[PDB]
């Protein structure tokens, strides 16, 4: 078990051997569940920004593996947010209670950061800023493999705001660890993808492509991953571009594949109509859904030593 | 148990064998409890506007059934909150999550909408702007009949703002369906009983009336269930009707019947003078005390098949 | 058992003898965790103002022993916030729910007055304005215990805001019960010790001196106890002292003993420079870290009579 | 010249002769400008609280008498609104800068107040609270006048806000300084005319009734005067009465006198649907047109001894 | 004098004849000033909107000709902003009162409103939103004469926002009335000039062209008109133009013509470089000079009828 | 005439003559007026904080010499304000405009950074900060020479806030620029008199003394200049000044000299109880109305060169 009492902080940090045991815990977990697997563990669920997903789905799942669960939901009312408590402080008194911190934080690097002071106990980063989405990833991978059956030689296409996007940041570092993975970009030019995570794809010689509309790759695509424009996280001179500027309707799949699936990781706003629901092809709440297993066997994996 | 993965979101959708059955079991939980009857399940509790009975109380009596708790206190720091989710999409995702929601939310009609969106998952109305409130009836019924000994020829006053108590709408209801109820009702001419509630009892035959006062009716009543104003409710034509304008004082129960109870689903604030906490028929605390056997009960019920 | 179902609310109300019977529990429970003793308790978490260490120290200690928690983290979306219902009406209905209440208030006297409401359950209280924190005190005195080997005979220093911190009221009291403590209090004139302190301290014939630096106590004391300004609490005529008159930096160590260990209730502020963490005399992180077994210690007695 | 150097600050202070003496000079200031009359006065226009009609129309009157102006619009950028000062060292001051000074202020007997600190300089009451309304008053009589031929033997009715109204206190006690008038009240009963109002008509043997609605009168009035309900000044136990209950449509108006005006010393904001505007009857726009001339009158008198 | 009681609305509603009028007019007023040519007048200063220069400078202009001002520099004070009063209604009122309404308003059409309320009052428009600001245009034009000699066969550049911008909306179109201008329009795509102006220059058979810089036209243009973003009119979808595309600096200057000016209505945000300020081209500052002659020059023609 | 358009910005600027010339020019006003003096004159009253007495003192002594008035009374409705300009453009551009600038800005040196932008337009400096209030110190001496009859050989207490307080700065520097006068600073160590003002008083051989009470002083002191503390200026570390430490009450005044007056440049809070007010030493609303003659004087001598 290389994951036991790992930082889970970057996609980048993981193997590919690393991820195909969480997948496989996962589906085994799904078919098998462990009620008293994480009995008389005690988890710390520290929400710095908001979320309905992340956080639910995570503390559902420790509660499904018998461990229990404190936090909070927002700083406001904690010490870091009344009495001008330092982030570090924080971490490092909640370290001392917990055998492991999930945290989400609206900074870019914040989660890295905690592990400096979080000692011997185990981070697991439910998102920081703009940067890394790790869980989120974990859970998609597990459902294009669900519904794909593999993870290597697919089609995928993300869009909307790939700039801000920590949820395609951490997902192409991970599809980019299988073979022979297609990427089909489709942004404002404004949250086009970091350079960052292009050049990582040419290094490993990974088949990419821009494209300015869904309807020009919507033929070809196994695998539709929509985003969210991240508001909350624009700087004014890209508020242009809060309104979505793809937006998927259900007449948009006439010549989709009948195996392509349409992903968010949620929530979504207007870059998704309703109608789409109806259709063989939505799978956000499927993947939605996938989170309590993926969530499940990460938690197993990091504070359970023996597979 | 025609109760078991019911909805439960009107006393209209409820039949009198349904609040007799949650009455007999609340009883019995009350006399002997089971710590385990819910073990390995994890229930929504979703609060989208304040609460504190009917949030505590629920999470209380899940956690003494050995059931696990996950949610929100309020939508500000839900994706919801935050980043424009709708409810559907919230209510879609926590279905797949858990057991049961448990939900109130300031628009009437949330829960039933809610139920579109849960799947196969039970949803719970704690609450649904000035519509319902089953969950306080079941523990105000059990409350009567603990003090009547039966729910049938009862004289029952209801006081304050009768238009706005999602409170007395579900218990009129409830009693409505019990042979020989006598409804005598005091509000404001703006806050009266709903139109839609008198003419249900009409059809039923059940005898009621209109008093101008608590004095008026105060010697020929069983229960006095008084009420608060629903000041964050009111329209602004009706602001004048902040100010309980009947308040009861120790003094106002010197004619009144030795087994009268005072009522009130709580919070009051000034409809009911501390000095009437004295007396022997102020029953309002008990009553709160009941919603943690009532709501045991109902938990009980639509989560576990065998009786 | 003299501490079961005892309210803790002021380090007045309690001897020597429960001090050590705490203390002894805590040490017992740190060697030989007890992971179902209060199994089938459900405990509230009513934190009226705000928290980091106490507030998730105290739940992740009920979950240790195996208790259930319900309760709150801000007074706003409880219905005292919303819709006007009294401190003493939130505690009696709480009160018919749980089996222990936590609570931390911003008022002096809150948590006193919650007990007078609150029928046959124990309030334990977690900090009322500037008057009490009993279980900081707690676990401070475990923490001398265990790097001093005894809590008779020291030289203990405190320093910042004397007048509102509720730490070193309690602390000052409790050490006032052991033999030969000598006291150092070094505060800005306006934030000074409150005169019902030091005149409990003459009574008892008990040593205590004023400095106005750290310097001129620093080679002498076993225990340095640094504070944050109480900035929520202060006067308007107080804001000149809102930034620490007295900073401790790594330096200012330098004659310190080999035993002296320097204390902070935390959260710190500015009063102490983040180089100090790196020598041999911070101990704060490890003082945080006791509040597990101090208040484990506190709830195991409190909440069950058999030793 | 009785007004010569005279506060003006209640109707109730002038007589009918000093009534007749202003209205005398505005119709002739009417027929014959005087531009240089007040030259070199400087007047102090010192509004504490809103208004349109009453501030423009006292300034453009002094310019066309040639006076110059000094003050503010609102207390905002005062040192009263920023520094703390008092009202009374307000007038203080500003006293020894002017010549008059012209007052509104949001408390009853504000302006009688500002009288005791402004020495020799005469205050003119631009409206104190729902007190007075003095020179509202004069040019509702200018106006009067002008359009019945006389002053006596009316019949005036006032609808809306009596209670707020200090433009209605004010022509009230005017009107009834003349023969034989004759009152009809038009309000919700929580904004009607105020007793004191009332015990001087009876004690002047003043013929009055109350009215339900404006069409029980239409058919009988000279004068009817409508109001706005003083939604600034309302006690939040009066917030039902927001919105007007007495609205006027041109159709209200089929079988008014040939000579009937509406009046209204505006703003109006629900209470006169603008259909009204077309008719012969609407006269507010000629009402406050005539606020130059009664305004120049009284600024004339008050500051120039020799008629 | 066919400016005499003219509403000044539009440029669209002058003929060049009327802007040489007001130029010549301007100029003689430049070199004779009459200190009492509007000795009597009244005028209303009427700013619902922020202003510096335009409500200065014609509040000034009316002393050097010896009128009087009434107004107000923003609408909190009056009763349309505290008491729900109609712009409609305040004009009315306020047409009751002066000679003349200088009017600024935030709602395109505003001024055009204003004039079916004025009854026989002269409007004119300070600027309504982002359509029309005529007097701007009239300085403008004095300001270009005085620098080219002439108003015809110039080639002008404007730069910045032109679709928000009501100074070149008006600029324009007082310069296609004269023969053989050349327009250079260079802005963001989003806040390009209005296509109703580039069909009017059409419809004139008016030379112009689009340009992405400032430096492509540089070399050709005899006025160079800088404009700053309209912040406070951008929709959301257009806050990425917020900051200025094209900034001048001293250094872009380097090709200019001898004879060119830089024009700037103001104020000025970061679109111009101070630097600019020392440059012989640097015209902005005696531009907004002129503003008194020009508005002296039309309050003078509007207000008496003889040349 | 040597201030014939000066600015007029720090008393540092003016010798001794200059005063003096002001003041008898004052005298000369008081006794004899010139309502025409600055007739055609226009001068902007530019107030970028809050005023009472400063701005109308100076509008009034504007429009007693016949001149007119433009500005406003704060930033918010201005192009400053709403639209990013700078202070400096914003000068610039009114200076094109008016014959002289009256100012007042919460920033130090902002007047004498207006005279670098405002051409060949005086300014006047109506306090800039905590730095100078150079017309307060005219009316000032003039007050004191009218009530002691010499500026030379006084005794001169200044109590309150004198760090922050631009009165005192330019009342020192004014009165040690004649001969031996004695200076009594009472202040709270915080608020002291600044060092650079005593470092001049000690380069004249200037007497002056630190006192700690008003009692200790009042016996020997021609003139008790109290002060407000400036609570808009001060500091957070000074917040605890906020409360008057020196309160002068009538019966502090006992032993009085027959001569000594209290002055306060006002608005005063707590400073001063009112039972002053009846007292022959009370001087400070005869003080205030003395700005008018002091402003007339200064305006008058600064725009028309003929004396």
């Amino acid at each position: 078990n290389p994951l036991y009492q790992k930082h889970i902080i970057s996609i980048n940090d993981l193997s590919r051997d690393d991820l195909n045991l969480v997948l496989a815990t996962a589906a085994k977990l799904k078919a098998n569940p462990q009620p008293e697997l994480l009995k008389h563990k005690v988890i710390a669920s520290a929400f710095f920004e908001a979320s309905t997903r992340t956080r639910l789905s995570f503390e559902t799942s420790m509660h499904r593996l018998g461990a229990s669960v404190v936090g909070f939901s927002d700083s406001a009312n904690t010490s870091l947010g009344k009495k001008g408590e330092t982030l570090a402080d924080t971490i490092s008194v909640i370290s001392t209670y917990v055998d492991a911190i999930v945290m989400r934080h609206p900074q870019e690097g914040a989660a890295r950061l905690a592990t400096e002071f979080s000692g011997n106990v185990p981070v697991l980063n439910a998102g920081d800023g703009s940067n890394q989405h790790p869980t989120q990833t974990l859970l998609d991978l597990f459902t294009i493999q669900e519904t794909q059956g593999r993870l290597d030689n697919l089609h995928v296409a993300m869009v909307g705001d790939l700039k801000y996007g920590r949820t395609v940041h951490s997902l192409t570092q991970a599809l980019a660890k299988f073979d022979g993975n297609r990427f089909y970009f489709i942004a404002p030019d404004a949250l086009a993808m970091p350079q960052y995570i292009l050049d990582m794809l040419d290094e490993k010689g990974i088949a990419w492509s821009l494209h300015s509309s869904i309807e020009e790759v919507m033929a070809e695509v196994d695998i539709l991953y929509m985003t969210r424009v991240q508001k909350e996280r624009l700087d004014p001179s890209e508020y242009c571009n809060v309104k979505a500027q793809f937006v998927l309707r259900a007449s948009d799949l006439h010549n989709a594949k009948a195996n392509m699936k349409v992903l968010h990781p949620l929530p979504r706003v207007d870059e998704i109509a309703t109608d789409v629901d109806k259709t063989p092809h939505a799978w956000y709440f499927q993947q939605a859904g996938n989170g309590i297993f993926a969530r499940q066997a990460l938690l197993a994996l990091v504070l359970n030593r023996d597979l």
